[PDB]
């Protein structure tokens, strides 16, 4: 049974892969770690740096959940991302997604022992 630790690396990690996400990147990634189970997840952020950087986001900067009731915590760091947005005529199981990399605070909800994200909560777009 699959704790929340490994679902959040299913869903919101890719440690391992280039830094380069190419044009059908979101395509392929969707599918594998299964986010288009009956229906095309509308958008879906992955995390391209090493798990141990994103695990010390733990005990970084606490920030309120979006949900107004809960400790999150912010990177420090604006972070190499890849969000993957569902195109507009796509409909189960022919989910086509534009992937879009770019650079971003992140913003988890940890738990357990060790403390590690258990869910990915929102990111964060520093102004220029």
């Amino acid at each position: 049974k699959e704790s929340r630790a490994k679902k959040f690396q299913r869903q919101h990690m890719d440690s391992d892969s280039s830094p380069s996400s190419s044009s059908t990147y979101c395509n392929q990634m969707m599918l594998l770690r299964n986010m288009t189970q009956g229906r095309c997840k509308p958008v879906n952020t992955f995390v391209h740096e090493p798990l141990v950087d994103v695990q010390n986001v733990c005990f970084q900067e606490k920030v309120t959940c979006k949900n107004g009731q809960g400790n999150c915590y912010k990177s420090n760091s604006s972070m190499h991302i890849t969000d993957c947005r569902l195109t507009n005529g796509s409909r189960y199981p022919n989910c086509a997604y534009r992937t879009s990399p770019k650079e971003r605070h992140i913003i988890v909800a940890c738990e357990g022992s060790p403390y590690v994200p258990v869910h990915f909560d929102a990111s964060v777009e520093d102004s220029t």
